[PDB]
């Protein structure tokens, strides 16, 4: 059988692609009996160089001419985007064509809509290669932003400011000049949806991820932390507690004994809690090569060619940070004992001149607007985690 | 419009009984989902006559494997006996006679493993053996592993609670972690067997057990312990497989890790497999091991693919990724030398000048008359030449994280 397929994109990822479909196409047709054809690849400019270098594929700039291709049995789509690409999606599912798509913009609302889509058309949609950084899951936490962890292993390592160490990322390739994706915890908080959709099968949007980024976070934040025995780390959250999820990505105090805590400079991890122990995955964003062969895989797996679930048969912690307090550490201490609704446990630092942190154990909610009322000012509050 | 798949179990100890258990509170979603009526027509015991609970009563029982092996109209045998003898020879003639295969031996090796795919993808079958291993899965070069939660579990607890390894090994008896007779944790055996298996899955290359350089963690001390701390390092039994040239080497055994390394902060019964390549980053899976219900849910899975594939990827193929063209080691050792004379400098001063080439080396008091050096970049163990010069070497592990 001759499988007609069409490329939507041709970065690093395409090419890549491109490359391992020709390196194994004779180990493809010998094995599985099938055929592999790049019918056509869609690029935005025919001109540009590429590490495919000058090729024998039919390069066209008209999306129509593949999505009228009634030829083609699979589109392969690693373009980027939300429009006009998931459109075209949807049209290429409705042709009954087959989808592999290594999208990394894709948000849960769009892996839904897609995934009914196929279904509806008997059709398969596949996104493993969308996602790199894969049993009933309560809870993931995750370091599922290489740059800003990065800055934030820089400034503990070598006691920088966040300044000088996003400055040092940026001169290292870690950080583009203008970090908002990174720093402002967006990347993270899609990660965040994508793994609530994947965990819980439910449909986040990225707005409904409460999000705070690192830029705020200071050697001083680090400093007493690493007293009190915790490493800052922004962390991607999904909690899936009586039919809701509740998602965050935020600077958090995690516990050094904790798994997450040695996770440092680029790399990544996703912390799965359900039962049964813990696990976690540790590892650097893909990979061009990897992201490739992934799509490759599902395009073995699609020409190879529903779910899933099987017999059964918690309090919040945090650092707060308050200023302009007069008087002593054991007033405060004392006074935050008096304030504060029953918890389990409560311990207090210097923080700088007339200036105290505290770390609170079992709290239901944050005690900031509390704090705030009884006449303290709260510069900030961050949860702590991986506390025992 | 219902299929019947008709099946055996070989084997019905915990692990089979859980496997009836999930078959049972599933099977009508199965029927109804995927139009599959999974009907468990035998199941081989070593003793018949032994009372069991009402539920297994309703199925038949049998001692004689022949009357399975002999069943032409069994669709699959699963098969969780354990043993080599005379298990795979079942095993084979179930192949031999177009039988798909799920087991969940924990006692096959990659010798084994291999002879049974080869089989299945000749006889046009399925061989499943994902229950066989726990979990925590292209160009692996190299992995690293704790392989045993017995023994990092001692090791965790001599270091936490400052106690020598026979009242951690007791404490590990006393909280359910250790068995009575625990050597096949404490020696290294499980975690060599571990890294045979982990080679033929991360290097499709086939060891035998005895090739496993192999040391258990019973001669490791508080001592060994502390001196490793205040050096930077911790110390875990790790399952290595290194392949280099063609060629695996494959070991087990006490090894520091660097204290920054994501394998150092692996503690008590948890389990890690550390896994570096080119050219891609390190990747690390973490997790407890199995798991009865988890073993027999993993081959109720296997079990459920191979129904749904029932009515339709080969062991040999292998995606070739040498585009990488288009696209784009040393060893450290901790020796502990006894009966020493002389100070500590002494002794730094002459290992700087006896030891070949090297990127570092530091030494630490150990005991009375005792010292260890830490020597990170030789091209091979400094044993035999320290030796010598003159020196008791009482021991060397290896380091890594480096
Ligand atoms: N305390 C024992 C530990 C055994 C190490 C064996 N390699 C000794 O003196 O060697």
């Amino acid at each position: 059988k001759k499988l007609n397929i069409a490329l939507l994109g041709l970065g690093t990822v395409g090419s890549g692609v491109v490359k391992i479909i020709e390196e194994n196409r004779q180990q493809i047709q010998d094995t599985l009996n099938k055929d592999i054809v790049i019918k056509h690849i869609l690029v935005r400019d025919k001109s540009k160089k590429r590490p495919l270098n000058i090729s024998q594929y039919h390069l066209t700039e008209d999306v129509n001419e593949i999505l009228n291709d009634d030829s083609l049995d699979i589109i392969v789509e690693v373009m980027g985007g939300i429009e006009p690409t998931v459109d075209w999606l949807r049209t290429a599912l409705k042709n009954k064509k087959h989808v592999i798509t290594a999208n990394k913009d894709l948000l849960a609302v769009h892996l839904k809509l897609l995934e009914d889509l196929a279904e509806e058309n008997g059709v398969a949609l596949k996104f493993e290669a969308s996602v790199a950084g894969p049993n009933n899951i309560s809870k993931f936490m995750g370091i599922l932003n290489g740059t800003s962890n990065f800055i934030l292993s820089k400034m503990t390592k070598e006691q920088t400011t966040f300044e000088e160490a996003l400055d040092e990322a940026k001169r290292l390739g870690f950080a583009e000049a203008d970090p908002t994706d990174d720093v402002e915890g967006v990347d993270a908080a899609r990660k965040v949806v994508i793994t609530s959709y994947l965990s819980f099968n439910q449909v986040i949007k990225l707005n409904d991820v409460k999000r705070r980024g690192i830029s705020g976070v200071t050697l001083t934040d680090i400093n007493v932390a690493d007293q009190l025995g915790y490493k800052i780390k922004l962390i991607g959250k999904g909690i899936y507690e009586n039919g809701k999820v509740n998602a965050s990505v935020e600077p958090t105090l995690i516990d050094k004994k904790h798994q997450l805590a040695a996770v440092e400079d680029e790399y990544n991890a996703i912390y799965v809690i359900g039962a049964v122990g813990d696990t976690m995955f540790y590892g650097k964003g893909a990979g061009s090569l990897a992201t490739g062969s992934a799509v490759v895989s599902d395009l073995l797996n699609v020409a190879l060619f529903h779910t899933p679930p099987h017999f059964e048969l918690e309090k919040s912690n945090f650092f707060v940070v308050v200023n302009h307090v007069k008087g002593s550490i054991e007033n405060f201490e004392n006074e935050l004992k008096a304030i504060l609704p029953f918890h389990r446990s409560l311990r207090v630092a210097n923080y700088d001149n007339q200036s105290y942190a505290a770390v609170i154990v079992g709290l239901e909610s944050s005690p900031e607007e509390l704090i705030t009322k009884h006449g303290y000012e709260v510069d900030k509050v961050y949860p702590v985690e991986g506390v025992l």
